[PDB]
């Protein structure tokens, strides 16, 4: 009970690399500084070639944390978009991952995005 909360407060899969670790820290830093928007293009390029943000076989808390910020942001960019198709084309790989993550996390009708 005490043990468990302590356990789950411990350290990331054991095959996690130094690079995966640094990239998780880096995204957490962009989240903390509120710079996800100027990092969207990069997020999109990462997801082009990687199923999940830090190249895992399952989503990590890094996926979840970035998603919380990126979902309403992308929803907003579509809303404000001068041409929606151009917007969809510009963030294809984020949209793919948004579709995955919002289903995984059983997201609300009304906060969910189209697709």
């Amino acid at each position: 009970s005490d043990l468990v909360t302590k356990f789950e407060s411990l350290i990331y899969p054991v095959s996690f690399t130094k690079e995966q670790s640094a990239q998780a820290a880096q995204w957490e830093s962009v989240l903390k500084s509120g710079q996800i928007q100027p990092h969207l293009d990069q997020l999109n390029l990462v997801l082009r070639d990687n199923t999940f943000i830090v190249s895992t076989l399952y989503p990590t808390s890094t996926d979840v944390h970035v998603f919380e910020v990126a979902l309403p942001l992308i929803k907003d960019l579509v809303a404000s978009s001068k041409d929606v198709k151009s917007t969809y084309t510009t963030y294809r790989h984020i949209l793919r991952w948004i579709d995955y993550m919002q289903n995984l996390l059983e997201v609300s009708s009304t906060d969910k995005l189209e697709i």
